[PDB]
C-alpha cells in the first residue's frame, strides 16, 4: 500500500493541502506528508506557549494573578471574558488556553513571557531553544489565524511542532511536573472531539490542542496512547487556502487522516 497516496486522495477530496508528522519510535516508522512543509499554527501554539511559561517560572507562579480588562477581549475568549471582573490566575490561563483555546488567555500568557512584541518573539525564542529552527510567531491573537497563504509568518511545519510536543509531552524539556500539567490539560481539551480524537478507537488515550484559521485552516496535535500505554505524537495540519480566506475548515479531513495514522500504528 502507499499511505503517501491516500493522503492525497484526501487533500483531493476535501479540496486541501494536509500535513501529517508521526515521529518514529523504537517501535514504529514516522508518518511523514508535507512533514517540512509551511502551515499556519493558528492556536496550536497554545500548547508549547503553557510550555514556554511552565518552562521559565516556578509552579507557585500558577497562582499569580493577572488582571485584564474587556477591551483586552479582542480574539474568541469563552474564559476569559467571563472573568474580567475576577482577573484569572496564569494555571486558570494555562488551562483556558489549552483546553478552550482562549486567545485572550493566550494574549495574557505571551505577555507574560515579556519582551518586544508583545511576548511573539519570546516564544519563538523557546522554539528555538527546543531546536526548532523554522517555527515563528508574529501576531498575537486573532491577527495570528489571518496570514495569507505563503506568507511565513506564524507558521510551522508538521515535523517542527510534532517533535515540539514529542520533547514538552515525553521527553525531557520540562521537568515531570511541568510536564504533568501540561499532558493534564490537554488530556481535558475541550475542543478536539471531532478531529484526531475521532480516528482513533476509544481504547486509545488522545490529548490534543487544536487550531483553527482563515484560508480554512484545521489543525490538531495530540499526543496518543496505545491500549497498552505506547505513545506517539501525532501532528495533523490542514488549509483550504485555494477556497479563499473564508473557505471552511474541515475536522472530519483531520479525523479521516488520523483515522488514516491510525491504521499504520495499530
Amino acid at each position: 500500500g502507499d499511505l503517501a497516496d491516500r493522503f492525497a486522495e484526501l487533500e483531493r477530496r476535501y479540496d486541501a493541502r494536509l500535513g501529517v508528522y508521526v515521529p518514529a519510535t523504537g517501535t514504529t516508522a514516522a508518518i511523514e506528508y508535507r512533514a517540512d512543509e509551511r502551515f499556519a499554527f493558528c492556536s496550536t501554539f497554545k500548547a508549547p506557549l503553557v510550555a514556554a511559561v511552565l518552562h521559565q517560572n516556578p509552579l507557585t507562579h500558577l497562582d499569580k494573578l493577572i488582571t485584564y480588562t474587556s477591551d483586552d477581549i479582542r480574539s474568541i475568549s469563552p474564559v476569559a471574558q467571563q472573568h474580567v471582573q475576577t482577573g484569572m490566575t496564569i494555571g486558570q490561563l494555562c488551562d483556558a488556553a489549552i483546553r478552550y483555546s482562549d486567545g485572550t488567555a493566550a494574549n495574557l500568557l505571551l505577555a507574560d513571557l515579556g519582551g518586544p512584541g508583545g511576548g511573539t518573539a519570546a516564544f519563538t525564542g523557546y522554539l528555538r531553544s527546543l531546536g526548532d529552527t523554522v517555527s515563528r510567531l508574529d501576531a498575537e491573537e486573532p491577527e495570528l489565524n489571518r496570514d495569507p497563504p505563503g506568507d511565513e509568518r506564524d507558521t510551522t511545519t508538521p515535523h517542527a511542532i510534532a517533535l515540539v510536543l514529542q520533547q514538552l509531552v515525553l521527553g525531557n524539556a520540562l521537568p515531570p511536573d511541568k510536564r504533568a500539567l501540561l499532558t493534564d490539560w490537554m488530556a481535558r481539551n475541550t475542543t478536539g472531539a471531532k478531529r484526531i480524537r475521532a480516528g482513533f478507537g476509544a481504547d486509545w488515550k488522545v490529548i490534543d490542542k487544536t487550531g483553527t484559521g482563515d484560508y480554512g485552516r484545521a489543525n490538531d496535535i495530540a499526543v496518543v496512547w496505545s491500549p497498552t500505554g505506547v505513545p506517539y505524537v501525532v501532528a495533523v495540519m490542514s488549509d483550504r487556502a485555494g477556497g479563499g480566506y473564508d473557505a471552511e475548515p474541515r475536522e472530519a479531513l483531520l479525523a479521516e487522516a488520523a483515522t488514516c495514522v491510525a491504521g499504520v500504528l495499530a
